[PDB]
């Protein structure tokens, strides 16, 4: 019944399809954003695969950019 912070160092650090299958499972409901909204589901994403929280809330911020850069709107909200 723990989590157990432990890993390892590395130049250049890469997910496989198996972790991002995770991963981008969750961004199908809207895990795009980092504050408490979207964080109570990524402490699961991050203690089912067991990887610091910050290595997953940095891949959502990440992302969006990686869409920016073709012009998408992923900006947030959609109108209020």
């Amino acid at each position: 019944g723990s989590s157990g912070s432990s890993g390892a160092l590395q130049d250049r650090t890469q997910f496989s399809d198996r972790d991002l299958a995770t991963l981008k499972k969750y961004w199908d409901n809207g895990m795009t954003s980092l504050g408490s909204v979207c964080r109570e589901k990524i402490e699961a994403v991050a203690t089912e695969l067991n990887v610091d929280c910050e290595i997953v809330r940095t891949w959502i911020g990440n992302r969006r950019r990686k869409y920016r850069l073709m012009g998408i709107e992923v900006s947030g909200p959609s109108s209020g």
